[PDB]
């Protein structure tokens, strides 16, 4: 169904977090019994990336919340590609809705952030979905449209998509306990894959991960994940709890 | 001149740092004789907060650069007022110029983040001034008055501004050279310390440290800040440079 994509599981710990959180949680994730086969990754607030990434069990990749588009520079209060490659840290997530519509980060803005991303050495996690009020309006193939148009200009190669994992989470579903039904996640990443195959490669298209988020649970993760152009998830809340353990074992 | 007020000399690491640099920047300062009767207090970036205040000598205290306006949830990328206590920080820097004109923070969310730092038990750097095209419009009182309206109605009392260090930095001096001139400094300070006494209360506006920034340098520090309503810098640039030190020696 999923081809040869491995399974993908972000967790996207926003605004939480502690020394203390972290050391009890990965305390867990370490005994627990965890597929072997998926990919982890947590993205965690900037002060304890280090910390987070030395304490992760093995296997298991700690992702910076956002980043900025240079280098270095004058820019109070970003982080940068260099810092999060200093903290021992490989991944990052860019577009997140948040960012999106309570920060104001355009599209554009997210585009020039994935190439910098990308040409720095980082993997990516670029996020992508509606509005309620754009869905309603009939818009939720033309907005994830424009935003893959911005996303897929900025990877520099062909070779680059293969540190590209995309997230669709329409924003009607994150934090609201109104998860996309498996229909209608499946719709949308077909018609966003089919994007891909068209409007980059039909290589690119069929190897790239496509994760679903928005109210994943430990109950609603395994038939999200039976879908056949979903290849994981992106978990908030629940990436906060152990039920994270539940999810990963989700296509186990 | 400088009355009761104790010299104050702010840095700001803005999107610079490695873990390199700040054991080599922090093994100069504690080697370093600097004037034991100023405040010392430099922003750096969220991953370096706990391991820059750990390797910071006796006395330097670390900001963050930026936080958010409330204490925890769904706002990925933002830093909280409880992770910077949890990494041993007691200050933040507010409303930073590249904050408003870059990123689009307005008036009211500023005034939001000094009160909830505030009310977290955090020292604040509130930063105000004004744009090129302001000053040559006439409006540099304007725009720092109205700066000041929404810090100064967010400073939950009387004692609290004992937590308050406010920052003057025209945002034309900022990275650019330009620095404003002992006397531009002292106008503009002058004018701000008169609206604290009018509109607060004469007793604060009295110990309130106002710091000039914007393009300070090792030789141009001593004459801005013998201006008497200059009561130390907030300082870009030179606070990664072995020129800090002599800047924190200015009033020396
Ligand atoms: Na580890
Ligand atoms: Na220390």
């Amino acid at each position: 169904p999923h081809m040869t994509r491995k399974l993908f599981v972000g967790g996207n710990w926003k605004m939480n977090g502690s020394y203390s959180h972290i050391n009890t949680f990965f305390d867990t994730l370490q005994k627990a019994d965890t597929d072997p086969n998926a990919d982890i990754v947590i993205g965690v607030p900037a002060c304890y990336l280090k910390y987070a990434q030395d304490k992760a069990p093995k296997g298991i990749k700690i992702a910076a919340e956002n980043c900025y588009k240079v280098g270095s520079g004058a820019f109070t209060g970003e982080i940068s590609t260099e810092m999060i490659k200093d903290c021992g840290c490989e991944w990052v997530i860019l577009g997140h809705s948040e960012r999106r519509h309570i920060f104001g980060e355009s599209n554009e803005l997210i585009g020039e952030k994935v190439k910098h991303a990308l040409d720095s050495g980082l993997n990516v996690i670029p996020c992508i979905g509606e509005l309620l009020s754009e869905r309603e309006a009939g818009k939720t193939n033309d907005v994830c449209f424009a935003q893959m148009d911005a996303i897929a200009k900025n990877v520099p190669s062909k070779e680059a998509w293969d540190k590209v994992v995309i997230a669709y989470e329409p924003v009607w579903a994150i934090g609201t306990g109104k998860t996309a039904t498996p229909a209608q996640a499946q719709e949308v990443h077909k018609v966003v894959r089919d994007w891909i195959r068209k409007h980059v490669d039909a290589g690119i298209a069929d190897k790239v991960r496509i994760l679903y988020g928005g109210s994943v649970t430990a109950s609603n993760a395994k038939d999200l994940g039976t879908q056949p152009d979903v290849d994981g998830f992106l978990v908030g809340g629940a990436s906060l709890k152990p039920d994270f353990i539940t999810i990963i074992n989700a296509r186990r």
